[PDB]
């Protein structure tokens, strides 16, 4: 009977494929308690164009009228500053995603994170038109030469120098660190805003999905279904991730990352998928941790105020005024997600119960 | 073509299941190089009674009459001292080996590691016959009583205590650290064996597979073939397990860990069955990695002389004299092991070169 009001939520971190797949997860944005959600590019091929990204996001909003859609750019080579600069001026994106190539879905037509000067007309323009600078901050694994091999736990820690050399070149540019998975990233964020009193101060982010406030390396040793990117690491990040999320920091703010693959591309004896699937009960997840810390008080703040803060949404964009309302009413989640058609998906916790739900309040 | 005579072969850590899995594999022993197989004993149910160990090698007799087998006992809570006593006056066993239960595949029937103390009865016992204690060293995982989490990646460090206990409290008992993964175990294998001028002077011992030589986390992170227990670890630690193989150290031996399953226990999106199959191409694999060590001269050492020599193999059990010889014929790895009709493995490095052959020529 417990009520929580947590106004126009945001999950700043949404994959939603095309065809069939995006028709089946698009409306789970809404009923998993989201009424605002940042888009990424990785689609085959990438969104680099302009057409494009106006037709997909026309493509969502039909597939869901009251879901507010920030959309992104794919950073390639093919972006120019000319574009960048059309783009922004015609309210087509919010920022550029960057993906360092090789290391998620989607990712070979990325960039590599040692050059990252051949992108500087693009980041220039960026910072010009307020748009921001989205990063899958993961170095490229590498096991020879005269450094320290890089590999799928330490991938983020070696990014972090590339995350500061951003910000020192373009300290105006907003930056996120997108899906923050290690304790040495958590800090880094930290220390990055140590002079930083309110919100709109913050230029530098990090997004926290719902599965890393719960995964252990142990949870997807063997579970294909909880195997992502950033890879779930050690007991002492877990730690660290959620005392991030219930900090009441403004530079930490939900992004699920919510990866949706259908159930044979997960179960495969080789090249499975990356991604867990968690749209359909986001804020429910959520909840759940926010529970366990007993830090309810701050849910608010970690899935809505700070991220429209820091995107700074505009009520007079938002496709509905509708809140989202948690309510104390146990739940259990489905084994499966489906279209009833060509399509199974498992979803996060498939099995587990939850102690919240989530609805719509109008005005 | 170059060739090496590497004599009497041994894997001393195989896996050859029952029924038609076990006809498909265990003619492969032979076609991968190797002699002498010590043969493990997580058959479900767990071989435990003098008559099934001896069924069971009379059943992979028939299927390899050229093959030598010693066998072993599942460390078991029905497993008795007379047993063992019997057991071994018999030759019916050469060892006995330690599933903590939960770590891997048909362990639910295996120990806490944590109270060793109800089996020091069978220890002393097999301390007298001379029978080896193989160990799969990994502490079953905690993520609860705040003492140290222990998880897939700390859990074969976190069992060396327990590894000192054993080998100090039956200080004349040949015990084997099975499949080292890390580079924590492998110097304590060598401040265990920090005095030992000659083979025989060890009594504590350290197995090395094929794929622990080759993988890293990065090569079965997404994918589940290359998932195995212990787990593959960091390029330190890799680096670490080639290093002691080609050391020409008497206390570092060859046993495979081939662990055949068929390809839909490998395409799960979870529960992915833990095991990789190498038994095929087993010396071939590791003749690879002593060539690129510039160290083909310790090769017999590791995958012939120090095996025999720790578990005392004479000429009387020997069930062949053929010779193992490597020769410099470059061969592919097919896609698929196959018997033709319910059984496909996947194995080992699926579709790769290797640079070596083995062949037999009698004595
Ligand atoms: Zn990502
Ligand atoms: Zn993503
Ligand atoms: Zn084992
Ligand atoms: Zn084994």
């Amino acid at each position: 009977v417990q009520e929580i009001d947590l106004g126009l939520t945001c999950d700043m971190h949404v994959h939603v494929r095309e065809g069939a797949m995006c028709e089946l997860v698009t409306p789970k944005i809404r009923d998993g308690g989201v009424s605002i959600a940042y888009i990424m590019p990785n689609l085959q091929p990438p969104i680099t164009t302009l057409d494009r990204v106006i037709e997909y996001k026309k493509t969502l909003q039909k597939l869901a009228p009251k879901t507010t859609f920030l959309m992104s750019f794919y950073l390639s080579k093919d972006l120019t500053p000319d574009l960048i600069h059309e783009a922004a001026q015609q309210h087509a994106i919010r920022g550029v995603k960057c993906y360092p190539a090789g290391v998620t879905t989607n990712s070979a037509a990325g960039v590599d994170p040692n050059d990252f000067s051949a992108f500087y007309p693009i980041f220039k323009a960026m910072q010009e038109e307020n748009l921001v600078l989205n990063l899958h901050g993961e170095k490229p694994s590498v096991h020879d030469g005269d450094k320290e091999p890089i590999h799928v736990l330490n991938a983020e820690e070696a990014f972090l120098p590339a995350l500061k050399k951003l910000h020192n070149d373009f300290p105006n540019l907003k930056i996120i660190l997108e899906h923050c998975t290690s304790e040495s990233a958590i800090k880094t964020i930290e220390d990055i805003n140590k002079n930083v009193k309110k919100a709109t101060d913050v230029k530098v982010a990090a997004t926290l999905t719902a599965h890393h406030l719960f995964l252990t390396i142990d949870d997807w040793a063997g579970n294909p279904v909880n195997f992502c990117k950033p890879v779930a690491k050690l007991p002492n990040d877990k730690k660290a991730l959620v005392k991030a999320a219930v900090s009441g920091k403004p530079y930490f703010f939900f992004g699920s990352d919510s990866a949706p693959h259908p159930v044979q591309n997960k179960a495969n004896y080789e090249g499975v998928c990356a991604g867990v699937y968690s749209q359909s009960f986001a804020i429910p997840y959520i909840a759940q941790v926010f529970e366990e810390q007993n830090a309810l008080e701050n849910l608010k703040g970690f899935v809505s105020d700070f991220g429209i803060s820091f995107y700074e949404v505009k009520d007079s964009e938002v496709a509905s005024s509708d809140k989202a309302i948690l309510f104390k009413k146990e739940q259990v989640i489905p084994q499966v997600i489906s279209d009833g058609k060509d399509i199974s998906i498992i979803p996060f916790k498939a099995g587990d119960k939850l102690s919240w739900s989530v609805r719509w309040e109008p005005r």
